[PDB]
């Protein structure tokens, strides 16, 4: 990462631009199996093997109560449901190919986001 996303403090515009892209992903087509905490029916055993769990919601509610200080924290967060969603399932599981789809989708919003805080 570079020196302004480590440590440039989350001013106003920019929380209205972190916004826009969870908005983004929250309305991707691939996105339902991340827009809220794992339910552990779909998985008794995830808790146990995920010590870090990840969701669109959580981070939304962190985004509202302004709880990022720093863009590296807010792509940590993110980061981690794809992360723990690769670990968790096989690799030719319908799950992991969201997390593949979403991430590479992430990536670009994030570098339109930075864009726009540079200039």
């Amino acid at each position: 990462e570079d020196a302004m996303t480590v440590l440039t403090p989350l001013t106003e515009k920019d929380y209205e631009g972190l916004k826009r892209v969870l908005r983004s992903l929250q309305a991707h087509k691939m996105a339902w199996p991340f827009l809220e905490p794992v339910d552990p029916n779909d998985a008794p055993d995830y808790y146990g093997v995920i010590k870090e769990p990840m969701d669109l919601a959580t981070m939304e509610e962190r985004v509202q109560r302004r709880y990022y200080e720093k863009l590296t924290e807010f792509v940590a967060d993110m980061t981690k449901i794809f992360d723990n969603c690769r670990y968790y399932n096989p690799s030719d599981s319908p799950f992991y190919q969201c997390a593949e789809v979403l991430e590479s989708f992430f990536v670009q919003k994030l570098k339109g986001f930075k864009a726009s805080r540079s200039h």
